[PDB]
């Protein structure tokens, strides 16, 4: 009616019957554990004084999460493997839903400059992957085994039921689907309350807009070279695409989300097979742009059609408007 | 834990600042710490009542209260659709505050950063007799000598992070705000830029709309060197943003001019001048492709100029290529 | 770390409260965070007795809008020297919200310390007209005041304390909790559960200034705390002049707390339904007692629209001394 | 139109009222109560990871820390049920800082309201040098240096309660700054506070009434006459020093810490507690006494001397000495 903040939208939506009452605390913990990382990240520069400065701050985020998490269920941690994000796994003690939580979307202090964010994804599963806890048990690092049970019970395109993500950025900026749409709540630095400020949030069908990183033209495709030659092309008014890459994936796609437009980590020489990881990162934000109603591609096909079968798959990522990310597909054909 | 105020006195202390100008920095950084919460809570402020375009007003009568114990302030209105600058003069007539509130007016460049910055004059004559007209302009150009009589400039960026920049003339200062306390806490002393990062911040959607000269530079970047690693493209839109992350990890930046637009886009006096003197007092340079941004004075307020900013040896390079 | 969401929602899930009371009492827990905003900078804000009055107003304006998604709010006008209340009453017409936004009209009895206080009321009626002046007619007071059974119909009380620190404590019943304020997270985080009152608690709070105005009986009592026992310790007095802060302090350290009658009020001051209902209520989850001195508060049903009482509450074994006098 | 502390300061030094030495250390002791203040408001949630005494320690610290930049600070342990004072001593010899971090070691007390209060001397000596605790002959020296009758130059005290306030007074008036919880910064609020000649308002713990002398006892039997009209007084009573304080030196009356037969000298410890609220009480035009005389004039001897506390209104004070006499 005037202020809906996240508990009360949780619990209108909860009597609707579109969530149960255990999803609904597991959403309110995953935003919790958001507002503490925000402040982790505001604060970095001072607590630093009393560069592996953003690789430091994944794991405080994991631990952050696991804590606000610990009246729903038990969390593990999947190790990474190259300079990726370790990945936090949180599965519900009643065995009904699993989180897949990255803490922060980057490893690098120059990409994190300005912004950065949480991504997650909730699935309904067939099976039990984690252990038990230990006494003394310091290391919650997923094994090989546990790494393969995930992998195998999270399925983007048949249990995903609920994906968002938090960004980090001069604004607190929580985006949220449940299935049914894509919501936007803004944290009131005030009151500590997220609020509600955009109901089913429609990304653009077009916009002259691409956010790529053209420092790697020369180890593209001439397939993509001239997809990215002729958006230079002064085209009606005399206008051209404008180009916006921060480097940091939350907040680049939040952009594109809000404002239209192309998003894309394509394959090159020295990653052949792009540097995105499916299941992570490019799973929750194709359904979350699909709920808006764009597209998230790979190039060839739909995302949301790639079954994950190896512990770190890697795809490349065209994300955003409709037209935009067709248009890509038709010169990469 | 040494606080900005801690650090404004004992620089008084010393007789590097007079208690006027300590009285002046302290109440520009209660204004940003205002302006910052105003930016943080937008979307909400925005559900009960062109969305970066009413933040600018709204900052800059934020800006006038808090330096209304030291002075005068007017506003230099918008002519398209670029931020309206506000002038502050001191009822002593020591010094002037250029303040710019945001960095721009579209929504798309601040969807992530955005920030105020500001310059300090010791001016000769006394300009203000809320707009001030073309004759307060005028004079207010003639005194405000970006080469000869600016003693102070800075910024303050709204990101994940609010970061206020600071250099009095010796040195870079960069202070952070904890949001627990409302206090700005002194996390770096003389800042340093790299003298090289490989690393470029340009639009490169107006490619074909700029010189065959520049085209060139930006073509020779892709190259991957002796590595087969190529420079790093970043480029967020909002120039306290870019700035920034160019001032802490090196690079380029540049805002270079194009067919339409023979002076490039960014203001000369309202945000190149500060940025200049700023990355000079890093170790870096500011130049317009062929001479240092500092040694051009206006003519006009509102003049505009192309813009190279960063590390000394990429700012060197680009200038090679314009020759 | 237990935040009041956390806990909410865990006695949602248990099924001890429905979901839309947990938007309710979420909802007023809002509002008392922008509340205590007000509250700490009134000096500030006033520079753009009397400060005290204006801050009801505000006060009574944020609770509205931060219950808007539940119902509708109206005004009871405050006619003496009382607190203007609001009466929110949700649009399904299962509950009804009485909220005091401040228990004290007066500057002096607020430089230190002040509060919210309400009640929840499971109604057997519809009172709210409608709106969309939200000032309640002396027809729409009688009907919350017959709707309004603290004895039979109160599901929960509350209150917010203001003062060096920002203390929510809530009963739903089934036991008091307390909830502190984390100024730099901005929530408020579970610090105590199931608070016991002291039986007894050699601590008095009454406005002695008064005492010629009081009768022979309350005289006698008041002079026989002075006594030092066998221990050469009497009974410490303490009294801000807050009833929040008053009643808050009788809480958690035990002791008596009186707002007795007097020559000039032949019926006490304290409001039946308003104030000395939701206190009772506390008091009693938390092991205490709550009286007008002959009687339980929570027998006494409400029967008039401006209807005071004489009270004494606070530790048990006190207050069945004070009756003893009394009788 | 706004004025911070910091510009308030910077103003008093431009025209030559305190030297920017005084600045600093009046600056750092704002700057310790900003973080005391926040100490206060999650003391519920930081022990859960009796409590007001472990408070007064690490208050303590917080003031030593943010004055480290100006002198040395040392710490009377506290004699009895007590709280600990720390005396800072600046390098240059030219200031000694007595600050008394929390008005109390009790909690009941404390329920409500809580806050620091501190004194600035110029001394003609210099007393200081595990235990960062001052000796007997570091004790005997800064009773004998520090005299609130001819070098006590400011006075103050900051209030931790529904709202945080910055009393201070530097020998011309009395200013209050209230903090903006927004900004983190204290707002000047008002300038030359006064307090009222008269104020039918009383602060005394009259469950000490049967241990008061009989001339105490008649003076506040004759304040619950209704007189005149058929208003007696009013009787408020928090507990806190510095709450009952603050709230007599804004709407007048009379607060008294007498002398019973438990404790025949009175509670109020003299040069921690009472000489600074009295300094600062004469600022805002009222009266500090101990019943028969001006509690400034009397010189401390012991370190830890206590003294009765008749202090507020002019005619309350003097209405009270005239039963005591």
């Amino acid at each position: 009616y005037e202020i809906i903040t996240l508990t009360s939208w949780l619990l209108q939506q909860e009597q609707k019957g579109i969530i149960d009452a255990e999803l609904t605390i597991v959403l309110s913990s995953i935003s919790m554990a958001c507002k503490q990382i925000a402040s982790l990240v505001q604060r970095a520069n001072i607590s630093n004084l009393t560069g592996e400065d953003q690789k430091k701050l994944d794991v405080i985020s994991n631990e952050v999460f696991s804590n606000c998490l610990r009246s729903s269920g038990r969390t593990g941690i999947i190790a990474s493997e190259e300079e990726d994000v370790p990945v936090a796994v949180e599965e519900s003690y009643s065995g009904n839903y699993i989180v897949v939580f990255d803490p922060l979307d980057g490893s690098s202090n120059l990409d994190a400059a300005v912004s950065t964010g949480s991504i997650f994804g909730i699935y309904s599963p067939n099976d039990e992957c984690l252990p038990d806890f230990g006494d003394d048990s310091d290391d919650n690092t997923l094994g090989t085994e546990e790494q393969r049970c995930i992998v195998n019970v999270c399925q983007p395109g048949s249990n995903l039921l609920a994906a968002g993500y938090c960004m980090y950025s001069s604004s607190v900026i929580f985006v949220l689907t449940i299935g049914k749409g894509v919501f936007v709540f803004t944290l009131d630095p005030l009151y500590g309350e997220f609020v509600l400020t955009q109901e089913n949030l429609q990304i653009p069908k077009s916009g002259k807009i691409y956010s790529f990183n053209e420092g790697n033209y020369k180890l593209w495709d001439e397939n993509l070279k001239k997809y990215i030659d002729d958006l230079k092309e002064p085209g009606p008014s005399g206008k051209p695409y404008s180009a916006r890459y921060i480097g940091s994936l939350v907040g680049d796609f939040h952009r594109t989300l809000l404002y239209g437009g192309i998003y894309g980590y394509p394959r090159d020489k020295k990653s052949k097979n792009g540097k995105l990881r499916l299941l992570y990162e490019c799973a929750p934000m194709s359904f979350i742009v699909e709920q808006a109603g764009g597209k998230g591609s790979d190039g060839h096909q739909r995302v949301l059609d790639i079954q994950p079968t190896e512990i770190h798959q890697r795809v490349p990522l065209y994300i955003g408007s409709t037209e935009e990310v067709e248009k890509v597909e038709k010169y990469l054909a």
